[PDB]
């Protein structure tokens, strides 16, 4: 009998985790209405993301996940075609393509590290003295939107409002409002490199045009779209769950204060106790695959729950504990394999930049509510909704 996830799940996951990981290394699941199998344990997670068995070709998903409500049926627009021609839906040969040109995009590398301690001041000096504040919507949300949009191009009238309709996309449920939210930003984001066509300026834009092969408009505006939403929201709901933890627990967020030697540490553990992601990107199955011992047929779901991984108690030693002083490498937070976070420097940086900064400014910081009064969102990103801090 495939166990079912409902809203329960999705909000509180990591005590399923635990209840299923005993059992075995691998589970049969329904999420979505989908039957799937759901990795659960470190060593099995690890190593279905090194098997060529477990396929990302969403053509093939989104088919195979209709057949399952019996709904069995183009003209893909350019919203349907900025969603699923990513790297991430993608299988070599033809990802290695991919991933080889948007790493050939140039010491704008460098000078990263200025433009987040910059904005990050800006964001931190417009809400000092404004007592109580949503540290989400003021801090977290606003910093990754300002650093992937400059580093893209994306100038700064046009970057709050690429945001919204970002943000939307992830709370939209339904196919047809994501394909017409997706058909709107597409559109910008080709008049965008299209400018920049003619304009070749220091952004990375710029750069992808210019990288033998080139990247198609098809993949210049997929792969400038899927840095973006993923380098916004991923990001800042990181720094958003990872201060939740630093507030939560206020013994270690003075030992953070005084001893700055502990701030590379701490990012590693708030990527392994709540990661935005705790979830693989969906992969089909070519044939039988054998992963943590539990053979998993053909046209059958498989995805790498990030989450129980990093919470294994073989892993990792009381695995449901934040201590900012951990030998907590080894997570699988970022990914493993050909795919795994091209971007994972740059979201280690924003996060201990600003946890620093945070901290620097305000020795006061603490929570607004109580801990009951915050909750969680009905999304696969392990969400906060509101965090009111009161800063002092
Ligand atoms: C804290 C923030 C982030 C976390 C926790 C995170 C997590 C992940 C994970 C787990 C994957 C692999 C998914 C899978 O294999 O199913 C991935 C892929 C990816 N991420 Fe991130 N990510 C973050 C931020 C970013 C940022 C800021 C960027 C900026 C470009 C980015 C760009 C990418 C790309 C390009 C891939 C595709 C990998 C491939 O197909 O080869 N991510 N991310």
């Amino acid at each position: 009998t495939p166990e079912v996830l409902g809203e329960d799940f999705i909000r509180d996951p990591y005590p399923v985790y635990a209840r299923l990981r005993e059992r075995a290394p691998v589970a049969h699941v329904v999420l979505g209405g989908a039957p799937m199998w759901l990795v659960l344990r470190h060593e099995a997670a690890r190593a279905a993301l090194t098997d060529p068995g477990l396929h990302k070709d969403p053509e093939r998903c989104a088919r195979l996940a209709a057949r399952h409500a019996g709904v069995d049926p183009a003209e893909k627009s350019p919203g349907q075609r900025m969603l699923v021609e990513h790297m991430l839906g993608m299988d070599p040969p033809h990802h290695t393509r991919l991933r080889k040109l948007v790493a050939k995009a140039a010491r704008q590398i460098q000078a990263l590290r200025p433009r987040i301690e910059h904005t990050v001041g800006a964001l931190l000096d417009g809400i000092a003295g404004q007592g109580e504040v949503d540290l989400l919507k003021a801090f977290a949300f606003p910093l990754p939107l300002t650093v992937i949009s400059e580093m893209i191009g994306v100038p700064q009238a046009d970057q709050a409002a690429f945001g919204a309709w970002s943000n939307a996309l992830t709370v939209a449920v339904q196919p047809q409002e994501m394909h017409g939210i997706a058909d709107r930003m597409a559109e910008y984001l080709t008049g965008l490199i299209a400018a920049k066509r003619a304009a070749p300026d220091d952004d990375l834009i710029s750069g992808l045009i210019q990288a033998e092969d080139r990247l198609s408009e098809n993949e210049l505006v997929s792969m400038v779209f899927q840095l973006l939403v993923a380098g916004y929201e991923t990001t800042a709901h990181l720094i958003g769950n990872g201060m939740l933890a630093l507030l939560r627990h206020p013994d270690q967020l003075a030992a953070l204060r005084a001893d700055r030697s502990l701030l590379r540490g701490a990012v590693e553990e708030i990527s392994r106790y709540d990661n935005s992601l705790h979830l693989n990107t969906l992969s089909v199955t070519s044939e039988p695959v054998r992963i943590g011992g539990v053979r998993i047929p053909a046209d059958a779901f498989v995805i790498v729950s990030l989450g129980a991984a990093n919470h294994d108690p073989e892993r990792f030693e009381d695995p449901e504990r934040f201590d900012i002083r951990r030998e907590a490498g080894g997570h699988l937070a970022f990914g493993h394999g050909i795919h795994h976070c091209m971007g994972a420097p740059l979201a280690r940086l924003q996060t201990e930049i600003a946890v620093g900064a945070l901290l620097d400014r305000f020795p006061r910081i603490e929570l607004a509510v109580a801990p009951a009064e915050l909750r969680r969102e009905m999304n696969l990103t392990r969400g906060l909704e509101s965090l009111p801090v009161r800063l002092g």
